[PDB]
């Protein structure tokens, strides 16, 4: 996150680091004890699912915290829909091998229904241990970043991705995403944020709006986040949920 401050820890329970061989690279989303949600461009199918790790329960990456909690992943679902770099369907479901137990420091999110509508212009707030600028790493011990975006129309944000464009690039914002941040530079979610939360204020609670989706951006003038809707994915996260691992 470029542009963001530190949180607090515990501030946002549901934020899990995903490591690839031991490397952070993606935030994700605690929803129940045992699934999480990312963005399925986090999955690659080169990948293995063995080498993957999901973080519950941290606020500096680098520190010692006896309520941490690192698991591994029995099952990564990215939607079918998912094809290629900036495709629809930039979801994926993540069972760990066994469920947690929920505390202080870690607690699901509630997920959006399919038809909930978050307004244009709520402030919500995309977290992660991304980097703090174009190729800088956040620096050790990693407090987790936090930074508040006002949610900008996929309509919006698709104009403001045409100015000074890449013509060889699509940078489309699909009917499953949304956007939300500034048209100014310096204040976005960067390499390593991606699949990680932008979660919403609705009636005193935090709801799951957004993945973090495609982007080379970090902090670029009119090149707001852009972010999977989870209300896209509420009956197709239901039905797979209950069929895998009826409650
Ligand atoms: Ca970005």
């Amino acid at each position: 996150i470029t542009g963001g401050s530190s949180a607090v820890a515990g501030q946002w329970p549901w934020q899990v680091s995903i490591t690839y061989e031991g490397v952070h690279v993606c935030g994700g989303s605690l929803v129940s004890e045992q699934w999480v949600l990312s963005a399925a461009h986090c999955f690659p199918s080169e990948h293995h699912k063995e080498a993957y790790e999901v973080k519950l329960g941290a606020h500096q990456l680098d520190s010692y915290s006896e309520d941490a909690k690192v698991s591994t992943l029995k099952d990564i679902i990215p939607h079918p829909s998912y094809l290629q770099e900036g495709s629809q369907g930039d979801i994926a479901l993540l069972q760990l091998s066994r469920p947690i137990t929920f505390s202080r420091y870690i607690r699901p999110i509630s997920l959006p229904a399919a038809q909930a509508s978050f307004p244009n212009g709520l402030h919500c707030t995309v977290t992660g241990w991304g980097h703090v600028a174009p190729s800088v790493s956040l620096l050790t011990p990693k407090p987790l970043q936090q930074l508040e975006v006002p949610l900008i129309s996929r309509e919006t944000c698709n104009s403001l991705y045409n100015i000074d464009a890449k013509p060889e690039e699509p940078h489309f914002v699909q009917e499953d995403m949304v956007c939300a941040g500034y048209v100014e530079g310096g204040k976005d979610a960067c390499q390593g944020d991606s699949g990680g939360p932008l979660s919403c204020p609705v009636e005193g609670l935090w709801y799951l709006t957004g993945i973090v989706s495609w982007g080379d951006a970090c902090g670029a003038r009119n090149r707001p986040g852009v972010y999977t809707l989870a209300s896209s994915y509420a009956s197709w996260i239901q039905s797979k949920v209950t069929e895998l691992q009826p409650r």
